[PDB]
């Protein structure tokens, strides 16, 4: 597939934009996971699917029985991999662009993590949209975190919820979702 628009999808804790701790997410937000699954899976065209791209360490973090993520083409990057189609659901590649050359009948492409992937791919011009779930907590400093987004947000524009709605189509978008002490909202950002 030639030069598709790519989107990054991540959940981060404000104000620092922390996303992890010792290889895991520092929260369990059940509704947020459901939103991730829906946005990443749904398509509008007929015989198409979406593709999700992740770094080797994230792939490895999914229990073997639960990979590949169902109903989406999974792409796994590692600097040690050859560009290769494993099966109809799994591709190995050493670069985002090389992976995309092996795909057909894909509607949208999403980068799902982790931190190294995010922090490196944010500067790739193929990335056109960011879906950030912005998480808030009364005492963000009490949450232990070792991993953060280093995104140049001064070069991006947060769109109105109308644009996000249009992006996700049918998916229901609630406002100020609360789970335990966390409060969160979904946002869409595009480049200036
Ligand atoms: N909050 C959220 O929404 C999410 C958070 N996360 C969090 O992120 C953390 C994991 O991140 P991290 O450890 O950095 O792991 P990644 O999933 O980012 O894996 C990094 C690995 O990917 C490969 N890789 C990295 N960059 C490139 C590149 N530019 N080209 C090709 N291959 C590349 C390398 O494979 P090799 O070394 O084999 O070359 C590298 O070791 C955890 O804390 C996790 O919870 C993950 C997803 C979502
Ligand atoms: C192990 C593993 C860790 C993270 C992921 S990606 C992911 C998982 C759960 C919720 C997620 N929410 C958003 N908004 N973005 C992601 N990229 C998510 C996939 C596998």
């Amino acid at each position: 597939m030639l030069k598709p628009n790519v989107a990054i999808i991540v959940a981060a804790l404000k104000p620092a934009l922390g996303i992890g701790y010792k290889g895991k997410m520092p929260w369990r937000l059940r509704k947020e996971i459901r939103y991730f699954k829906d946005v990443t899976t749904r398509t509008t065209k007929p015989n198409t699917r979406n593709a999700v791209i992740m770094g080797r360490k994230t792939w490895e973090s999914i229990p073997q029985k639960f990979r590949p993520l169902p109903d989406r083409l999974n792409i796994i990057l590692s600097r040690s991999y050859e560009n290769e189609i494993i099966d109809d659901n799994i591709i190995h590649a050493s670069s985002i662009e090389s992976s995309l050359n092996l795909v057909s009948d894909v509607e949208r492409v999403f980068i799902i993590g982790g931190a190294e992937i995010y922090n490196e791919l944010i500067n790739n011009s193929l990335v056109s949209h960011l879906l950030i779930t912005e998480i808030e907590h009364p005492s963000p400093e009490s949450i232990e975190m070792d991993t953060f987004l280093k995104f140049p947000l001064e070069s991006w524009t947060k769109q109105p919820k109308s644009e996000l709605q249009k992006f996700v189509g049918d998916t229901v978008l609630e406002d100020d979702i609360k789970e335990g002490d966390f409060t969160y909202n979904y946002t869409l950002w595009t480049r200036k």
